[PDB]
């Protein structure tokens, strides 16, 4: 008879645990993953593991799980995350279940320094994401100490400030107070509106290199491909949208994207390893994809918009300046500053690094 195979799959926030016939596809197992939890945004996530070869991968949803190398362990153990993100959470997210999924994913980016984030931007963010968790601020409840356990804001943060824990804990507090009235899913989504004009957020990065040789970042998300010099993962220097591309593919470490405008030169850029190439390949063409069904089935940041966020972020400036030891910055730190003085934001740079013409777009990546 056939034997059962034990899975264990983890949300941000959950444990699933059931067993599969061998048989079993990928698309099988999601479906059970998905029913158990309530989510119906399916779109955006998928099962994350690690391979016998400790490579990182996604499982195929066409295929039966006891065929993709997964560990030979009992349990097999998949991560449900996001795969891909919205362009805009604030028009596109729909569930509940979907936005506190995305929260808890970003939260932690964000918290690990995987994503970067400005002080000011870390502290109103970690309030945000208390009155998340805590609900309104109750003196009664929340007396000193409350927030010991909590993993407010990146380490990084506290480094370059003349503040001890225990300040960084009444900071918080305070801002946690103004939030005062706002529903915990209203909590998580402004989290998500604010976070989502990171440099880093949505990105998936990845080495490359221009024909004469030069190591560059690629960058793959919901609005199209950033190309970066090798030491600023802050600052795309050249992009194409979507909109101009109308194919990507790859063969033995040559990548070819194609443009929409017929009389245009195609895009060709390189990279080192098959593994890495294949998920490359799926970022690109799942991003492309979603892109072009929000559209055929000028952006600002939430501060420009929100004119009471704006307020926070400001006042938090200046309650913070003067607690600044600026030569223990990094190198993020330094760079994000360098893009402020010149008035840059995620968008404004988007649009100038997307200017010109794809054949001039090209010529300046060879000359990188």
């Amino acid at each position: 008879m056939p034997k059962p195979i034990n899975v264990r799959v983890t949300t941000m926030d959950a444990e699933l645990e059931f067993a599969i016939q061998p048989n079993t596809t990928g698309k099988q197992l999601f479906d059970q993953v998905v029913k158990t939890i309530g989510l119906r945004e399916v779109w955006y996530f998928g099962l994350h593991y690690v391979d016998n070869k400790g490579f990182p991968t996604w499982l195929k949803l066409d295929k039966k799980v006891s065929a993709q190398e997964v560990r030979k362990e009992n349990p097999l153990q998949f991560k449900f995350r996001a795969k891909f993100y919205p362009e805009d959470v604030a028009e596109e997210l729909i569930q509940d279940i979907t936005q506190k999924l995305f929260f808890l994913q970003v939260k932690e980016g964000i918290l690990s320094d995987e994503i970067y984030c400005p002080p000011e931007t870390a502290v109103l963010l970690g309030s945000y994401a208390v009155q998340a968790k805590f609900g309104d601020y109750n003196k009664e409840v929340h007396k000193s100490g409350y927030l010991s356990s909590e993993r407010l804001i990146p380490q990084r943060v506290m480094d370059q400030h003349k503040l001890t824990r225990d300040q960084w804990e009444d900071r918080i507090q305070v801002w946690h107070a103004e939030h005062r009235g706002m529903l915990k899913d209203n909590a998580m989504l402004e989290y998500l509106k604010i976070a989502q004009d990171l440099e880093m957020y949505g990105i998936n990065y990845f080495e490359i290199k221009n024909k004469k040789g030069t190591d560059l970042w690629l960058g793959v998300d919901a609005l199209g491909l950033n190309i970066y010099e090798k030491d600023d993962k802050l600052t795309p220097k050249i992009g194409f949208p979507w909109s101009e591309i109308r194919n990507i593919s790859f063969n033995d470490k040559k990548f070819v994207i194609k443009p929409i405008d017929k009389k245009a030169p195609d895009f060709v850029f390189y990279a080192p390893r098959l593994r890495i190439n294949k998920r490359i390949l799926q970022l690109c063409m799942g991003n492309h994809e979603l892109y072009m069904r929000r559209r055929k089935p000028k952006r600002i940041t939430e501060a420009e918009k929100n004119e009471r966020v704006q307020r926070q972020l400001l006042t938090l400036s200046s309650e913070l300046s003067q607690a600044r030891d600026e030569n223990k910055r990094t190198h993020n730190d330094i760079i994000h500053n360098e893009n402020m003085r010149q008035g840059r934001d995620k968008y404004k740079t988007l649009r100038q690094i997307r200017q010109g013409n794809t054949k001039q777009r090209i010529d300046e990546f060879e000359a990188l």
